[PDB]
Order: structure tokens, then C-alpha cells, then sequence
């Protein structure tokens, strides 16, 4: 395919101030960029211009209060930086923390509209800080703006509002966030597969266990796939998309797809603790290509190993050029506890998707 590719270094300014040393560095974005450069993928891509998110597009998710908290943020003194942080779980803020947030939302509404015109059919965004935790009402876990659910208004909002986004998160967390903000909406499909260890795994809330499908119209429209029992890999990622992502995503005839594109579950990766290769990422990228006549967008969220994100993050963007996936030969059995809740989610979501049934 025609494939677009966002990148800015000006989202290299949003730092620790304190701890330099936090695993969500500025060389995340600039490591990926320049292993894509290396790959010669770069030449091959789509440049889309990056631009600043406006606050009338934040407000399609986010709240007055929120939005003006996080400005608020570009004139204070470290101290007041550090306290304005601790009012939130795991938030680090400098003065330059929302313009980059505004960055990491325009560079991927740019990217849903370049997708949607017809000016490229799918692309990669490059971005940082995150977004999969942010709410309606706060920052939470690395997160100021929800990328990801700000990008399938931004979309509906150029396009229809009945435009049906499924929003793919395979960050090694649950995009508490973007559950919550299309929790009642039935036009938005969220799928996340997250380590969810009974509660253990940061964010730490039941709303990431299978029993929560959505409330009202969006009632089955929220698909949680939680793992408990520790390290997990390609199998059961690939045991996962096979009986549930994909059926799923099949019956429901996705018009955009996003992925909310962690690379924590990765191999090497310091916070996941999970063990998916490059080779996995190529295959699950590849598969959601047979989806919206290819129409995917893929945004960083998590990932902390440099190297495991870097090339990582290549194996999709090679992907979505139409590369041929690497063989994923002889994988091994599923991990017990990753048949129950495979299962688990089968039970919870039969009732609604007659694919699983
Ligand atoms: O966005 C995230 N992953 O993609 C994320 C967000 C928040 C957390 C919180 N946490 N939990 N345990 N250690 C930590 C750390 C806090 C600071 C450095 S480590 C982990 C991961
Ligand atoms: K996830
Ligand atoms: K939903
Ligand atoms: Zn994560």
C-alpha cells in the first residue's frame, strides 16, 4: 500500500525534570524515527506534516477544567510543575508537556484525515507522550490527552459521525481512558489486550477485567482481554486475534481502524514483563490490514526498551507498505491461563457477537 508516517522532534521537549532517567524519555520517538531512517522504510513512506492539536479538537473528549489545567502548565516554576504532577497518578509535567501532548493529536489527526481523503490508505504515528490512560477529566500514566479517542472523534467529526472506528489497543496496559470515553458509544469498538494480574498491573482497576463489555447502546462494544499468570508472547497474542480480535472486528466491518500501538508487551521491554517478538507485532499489523480495506493508523503509546520499540514499531510500518510477514513458524502451546481467558472473554461476549459462537 501507499503508507504515511508522522514524526516531529519538537515532542522530544516533554521531560522528567526530576529523574531523567524515567522510562518515558524523548529518544523513544527519535530511536524508532531513526531505525525506520536505517531500515530505509522512512523513503518508502508518506511524509505527513505534524501540527498542534487545537483545544476545540481536545474538547472532543476532554473537559474545560482538564484542558485548562494542562495549559496552565507552559508558565510554571518547577515546584509548581512538580505539585501540579502529583495531583495525578504517575505524571511527570515541564513547560513544554502540552504542546507536545497538542503535537502527538495533531500529528494523528493529520494522519486520519490524510487516510480518510484517500491521500494515503494507512500510516504510522510516531508521538509521545502517550495517550491510552488519559481521561475525560485527568492525566493519568504518562498520559495529558487521549490520542487515541480524540483521533476517532477527529474522524467521525471530518467525515460522519456514524463512521465505525475500532480502536485496537495492544499497549501491555488497558487504556483505562479510552474504555471510559467510549464506554455508552456503539460507533467505536475498543479492544484491548492488556496483563491485567487480578487488579496487579498498573492501572489497577476491575473496568480492565472481560465482565466490562459497555454500558447501554455500547453493550458489547468494550472487549477486554485481561492475561493473569504472568509473562505472555506471540502464541497468545496470536491465539487471541485468531478467536476473538479478529472475528469480532469481522462482524463488526470497521470503516477505520486504530491501533493503539503500545511496544511494553515486547520483549525486553522493563514494565511489561511480556516476551512479543517483532515478528508477532508483523502478524497482528498484518491481520488488521484485512480490515476497512486496509484503513489503519498506528500510534505509539507505550514502550520502553529502545531497542525492542525501534524494531518493533519498523516490522508494522513494513507491514503496512505491503512487506510479506515473517514466518511465525513452530510457536509454541497457549499458556493455560491464557486458554481461560480467551474463554473467559468468549462467555462475556458470545451473548453479542454471534462470530464467537
Ligand atoms: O504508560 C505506561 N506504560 O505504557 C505506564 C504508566 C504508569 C506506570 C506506573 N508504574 N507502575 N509501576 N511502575 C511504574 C512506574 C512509574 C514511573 C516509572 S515506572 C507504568 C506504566
Ligand atoms: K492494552
Ligand atoms: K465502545
Ligand atoms: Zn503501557
Amino acid at each position: 500500500p501507499i503508507t504515511g508516517l508522522v514524526y516531529d522532534q519538537r515532542m522530544m521537549l516533554h521531560h522528567n525534570m526530576w529523574d531523567s532517567h524515567h522510562p518515558e524519555l524523548p529518544q523513544r520517538i527519535s530511536r524508532i524515527f531513526s531505525r525506520h531512517e536505517e531500515l530505509r522504510l522512512l523513503s518508502r513512506c508518506h511524509r505527513i506534516p505534524a501540527r498542534l492539536a487545537t483545544e476545540e479538537e481536545l474538547a472532543l473528549c476532554h473537559s474545560s477544567k482538564h484542558i485548562s489545567i494542562i495549559k496552565s502548565s507552559e508558565h510554571m516554576k518547577p515546584r509548581d510543575l512538580n505539585r501540579l504532577g502529583d495531583e495525578y497518578n504517575s505524571i511527570f509535567i515541564s513547560n513544554e508537556s502540552y504542546t507536545c501532548a497538542l503535537l502527538a493529536a495533531g500529528s494523528c489527526f493529520n494522519s486520519a484525515q490524510a487516510i480518510l481523503t484517500g491521500q494515503v490508505r494507512n500510516a504510522v504515528a510516531i508521538v509521545r507522550p502517550p495517550g491510552h490512560h488519559a481521561e475525560k477529566d485527568t492525566a493519568c500514566g504518562f498520559c495529558f490527552f487521549n490520542t487515541a479517542a480524540l483521533t476517532a472523534r477527529y474522524a467521525q467529526s471530518i467525515t460522519r459521525e456514524s463512521l465505525r472506528v475500532l480502536i485496537v489497543d495492544w499497549d501491555v496496559h488497558h487504556g483505562n481512558g479510552t474504555q471510559h470515553i467510549f464506554e455508552e458509544d456503539d460507533s467505536v469498538l475498543y479492544i484491548s489486550l492488556h496483563r491485567y494480574e487480578d487488579g496487579a498491573f498498573f492501572p489497577n482497576s476491575e473496568d480492565a477485567n472481560y465482565d466490562k463489555v459497555g454500558l447501554g447502546k455500547g453493550r458489547g462494544y468494550n472487549v477486554n482481554i485481561p492475561w493473569n499468570g504472568g509473562k505472555m508472547g506471540d502464541p497468545e497474542y496470536m491465539a487471541a486475534f485468531h478467536h476473538l480480535v479478529m472475528p469480532i472486528a469481522r462482524e463488526f466491518a470497521p470503516e477505520l481502524v486504530l491501533v493503539s500501538a503500545g511496544f511494553d508487551a515486547a520483549r525486553g521491554d522493563p514494565l511489561g514483563g511480556f516476551q512479543v517478538t517483532p515478528e508477532g507485532y508483523a502478524h497482528l499489523t498484518h491481520q488488521l490490514m484485512s480490515l476497512a480495506a486496509g484503513r489503519v493508523l498506528i500510534i505509539l503509546e507505550g514502550g520502553y526498551n529502545l531497542t525492542s520499540i525501534s524494531e518493533s514499531m519498523s516490522m508494522c510500518t513494513s507491514m503496512l507498505l505491503g512487506d510479506s510477514p515473517p514466518s511465525l513458524d513452530h510457536l509454541t502451546p497457549l499458556k493455560t491461563s491464557a486458554t481461560v481467558s480467551i474463554n473467559n472473554v468468549l462467555r462475556a461476549h458470545a451473548p453479542f457477537w454471534s462470530s464467537l459462537r
